[PDB]
């Protein structure tokens, strides 16, 4: 799956995330949304960072979004309904673990993510999506 | 090595973007921003690739105490002096250039750029390749 994520949201202290998550890398990023424009700038720039073909959700949310279908477009972006999971619960256990070392929680947000592809053994979620896209490369 | 980057400045329509670059291949991640803003730009680079030196040439992040705590949280070494964004800026400014009537927000237009300039080929890799080669190649 080299240029396959999958783009979910979930909620802390009143407030959206979103998370995409390289599906075979196990690779995340995440950001404070709320709630259109800023979907859509989120994915314009993870497209900027890595190969972004596929972009699976899993409600109808997205595709009711004119600017979404603007960046999908713009960037060569296929958006596909259906999933190709337990990160949104990986993600909030971390946070939770760090909230305390932040003010703004979208800081803890960064930092969980950071403690999520850093760890693991053999090879991080870091180092899998790199090593996923070198080899095919 | 690896783990380099150089931290910049520029400055279009009366904002301020900060640019890092990675040195050994030209990738670049940008954003319209400070303290907490550059600090919270730095966490996020180093959760996405190996940052272990950012380099800058002025003395204005060696004043910010937020950006500093990222800087020990993340494991990053913040030096002075270069070890290419300056031109960098200028091929930025460009590309954001032919862009911006296709976008409202400078900052789409300024992730537009950012995205060409790593997506081209200067055939031989483009920036976003090279910086994974690179990152592939170490391991
Ligand atoms: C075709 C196409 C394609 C793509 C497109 O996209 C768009 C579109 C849009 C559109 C609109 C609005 C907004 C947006 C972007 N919004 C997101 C931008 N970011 C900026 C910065 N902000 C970060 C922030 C803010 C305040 C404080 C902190 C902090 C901190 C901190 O970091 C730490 C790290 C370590 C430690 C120890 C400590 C710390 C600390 C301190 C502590 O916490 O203790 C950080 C967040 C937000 C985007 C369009 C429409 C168009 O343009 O036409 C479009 C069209």
């Amino acid at each position: 799956s080299p240029g396959i994520w999958q783009l979910d949201c979930t909620h802390l202290e009143g407030k959206v995330i979103l998370v995409a998550v390289h599906v075979a890398s196990g690779y995340i990023e995440a950001e404070v949304i709320p709630a259109g424009q800023e979907t859509a700038y989120f994915l314009l720039k993870l497209a900027g960072r890595w190969p972004v073909k596929t972009v699976h959700t899993d409600n109808g949310s997205n595709f009711t979004s004119t600017t979404v279908k603007a960046a999908c477009e713009w960037a060569g972006i296929k958006q596909e309904f259906g999933i190709p999971e337990s990160m949104n619960k990986e993600l909030k256990k971390i946070i939770g673990q760090v909230r305390d070392q932040a003010e703004h929680l979208k800081t803890a947000v960064q930092m969980a993510v950071f403690i999520h592809n850093k760890k693991r053994g053999g090879y991080s979620a870091g180092e899998r999506i790199v090593d996923i896209i070198a080899t095919d490369i």
